[PDB]
């Protein structure tokens, strides 16, 4: 099994105190901290070897190249996926997003056309959709979801029709907690001729990923919510869409042949790899995935289990508490103090030591359907213990009293 | 006056051998070597204050914010900008170059629209306006070349006419070392209503830069090259401009309210940011911006002046070398021997400890106008001596006469 002491020795970050409490770190939905083994990856990037990329020209520049080509084939094996071809390093997932949204519905939009999303999506995976329907004159719909805020096949099958191009669903909710029914919701949208695109922004940190058995056409992931730095991500497609879709930006690196007014592109992945790439970023994201798969992300996932069912116990233990969402989950919760305002329960909580996350979670369309204008929310992580849990109901309850006697 | 000794000792990765050869690292056009100052805020970023960005939450999150903040202020110091609405973090100079011409040019060209650049452009700097005008059926013009590879005024006014919408040109070209007349250009370039567009990739890390005296109506830089952290750069606009450009990308961050359908964006420079930014990679670039300005861009820019002299002079002392480009120039020589393939050159070079950098430099046009299939190219920066210009030159020498040996 994985020690959570020992987890936690090799996060400098958590040691220290915040108010004059031990740092509470419950905000890993909004971003993970990083181990020393990926702090130490980028010193000894930069402190040793750095150099664009190009192998066969200098020394450190074939290091930096098979650093980065290296990494691309660390995050290959990590997802499943079947081909480096397959795996494109961008920013961050809202940018593999719109990727697909530029360079795949842009281009295969005809009115009539739907593309398929969900009450609960994360706005990364709804504006891109939104302005790509607008470009082309297609339509949006939305699949329902049920009174837990899981999503029904029947929905499925019943929003997605013969007249839809693309069904893009998240994998884990980063605010419900809910993991979604991906593989079936691929075979459906196969079966009416539509492409799956999953944001697994939620899911790679917690879960392990095969696209192979989920069969999605495009899978979108941030290395900054994975133990990686800040700045890098990944898209990855079925090496067949990729070839037909034009790239979604130009410049050097992507391209083989360059006239005055007309160029032919490289192959896969570098067609979409626009200018000097994220070559230290990319690297340390290798570090973190062999972080992980060191640690196992099955065990990973246990422990989140374990955190998440005894959270939703101790949270049902406090009255005038609302908790959003179904019982099988992710590790986090949302949630809402009768009467007190969310910002002012993470307030109060960060003096307490505690780091909360209050707002809209980038999901103003759930928000409406919870009929709620914000929410309060606790994430978790490989480093996070039931003692934390502990002192986050312990406060919540002290908000309570502390606002009942306020008024 | 900077003290080279000194300034060594800030960058470890200098301190090592190659092939049993001190290093010599003489590639700071492709890629710069960061100091300590950047690295060590990096881990501090990381080891501290990691945490999502927004103000109020908690206290991790509020230094993060304040610290991602605070680095677009120092951007905007550093090249002289009026607003931080005018200062937009993206990936590097190739996206920002991309944001313009998507959110730019395709929403401002019309057929019998001109679109003007040089022979003597990056690849980041032609192929989004190749993508441009053949989306919106407009034309695209080259400003000719003079015999040393500078642009003469007079062939500006000639290409600009009256139907230029943009102007796109590089301040400083990393192949001919040429620093172009972009003051003037802007003011030929107002004449005829049309924008500018500067790729200051070269520039930024060389020379001050000083966006209202250029009058320049976008300027794009990458942190890369100047000593700061891969992964990310500047896409600088005139505020007027960005108020009227739609965003390049959509989702979270960037966004103000979501409907179902329909959308609203934040106020610049938010707008244009999408998703998770690059929160450790722009307060690493805030670091690079004071290391650079404590040390003085004009010391930085008298240095490489006199490296650029002392080169010149001692490849004008090699017979069968060809060097292109002006006598006036930016710390850089692209060269040739005769009779040895550039991609030997450098492959001999990296065994004497030496690392340049052989091929087209994402410059095909320029290679082309050039007469040539490939070059060479050692280019400088703020920690090379003269010592390392000497050790290049008598490595040229060796090269010549082993390669006469072989024949
Ligand atoms: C399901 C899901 N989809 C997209 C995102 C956005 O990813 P990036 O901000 O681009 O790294 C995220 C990350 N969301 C963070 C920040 O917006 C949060 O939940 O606070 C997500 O969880
Ligand atoms: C004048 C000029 N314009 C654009 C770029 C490309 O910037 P990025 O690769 O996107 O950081 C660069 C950087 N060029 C490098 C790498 O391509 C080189 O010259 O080797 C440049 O110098």
């Amino acid at each position: 099994h994985m020690n959570i002491t020992d987890i936690r020795e090799q996060f400098p970050i958590l040691h220290q105190q915040v108010n004059g409490h031990d740092l509470v770190y419950l905000d890993s939905a909004a971003t993970s901290q990083k181990p020393r083994a990926v702090i130490e990856t980028l010193d000894k990037y930069y402190n040793q070897y750095n150099s664009n990329v190009h192998r066969g020209v200098h020394t450190l520049g074939t290091r930096a190249t098979d650093g980065y080509e290296g990494a691309r084939e660390k995050v290959r094996k990590f997802i499943n996926a079947k081909s480096m071809a397959e795996i494109i390093f961008t920013k961050g997932t809202t940018t593999s997003l719109n990727m697909v949204a530029l360079s795949y519905a842009r281009a295969n939009l005809k009115p009539g056309d739907e593309v398929v999303i969900t009450y609960m999506e994360h706005h990364a995976n709804i504006i891109p959709w939104q302005q790509a329907v607008k470009a082309t004159g297609a339509t949006l719909k939305y699949i329902p979801l049920q009174e837990d805020g899981t999503i029904s096949l029947e929905d499925v099958r019943e929003t997605v029709t013969s007249n839809t191009k693309i069904v893009a669903v998240s994998h884990v909710s980063n605010v419900l907690g809910t993991v979604n029914p991906i593989k079936e919701m691929a075979k459906i949208a196969h079966d009416n001729g539509a492409v799956i695109v999953v944001d697994g922004a939620q899911s790679t940190p917690h879960m392990k990923i095969d696209v192979q058995d989920l069969d999605c056409d495009f899978f979108a992931l941030s290395s900054h919510k994975m133990c990686g730095p800040t700045g890098v991500g990944v898209l990855y497609g079925k090496k067949a869409l990729l070839e037909n879709m034009e790239p979604a930006e130009f410049g050097g690196e992507m391209i083989d042949f360059v006239g005055l007014y007309e160029s032919t592109w490289k192959e896969l992945p570098w067609k979409f790899e626009a200018g000097t790439p994220i070559i230290a970023g990319a690297i340390g994201l290798g570090a973190a995935i062999d972080f992980l798969e060191e640690i196992g992300l099955d065990e990973i996932s246990r422990h989140e289990h374990k955190l998440a069912a005894y959270a939703l116990e101790r949270f049902r233990q406090l009255d005038g508490v609302t908790v959003y969402g179904p019982e099988e989950r992710a590790g986090l919760v949302t949630f809402n103090l009768d009467d007190v305002h969310p910002h002012d329960v993470a307030t109060v909580l960060d003096a307490e030591g505690i780091a909360v996350r209050a707002g809209h979670h980038c999901a103003q369309p759930l928000m409406k359907w919870l009929d709620v204008t914000a929410t309060a929310r606790a994430s978790f992580y490989l480093y996070n213990t039931e003692e934390e849990i502990d002192k986050l109901v312990e406060a919540l309850q002290k908000t309570k009293e502390y606002f009942t006697n306020v008024f």
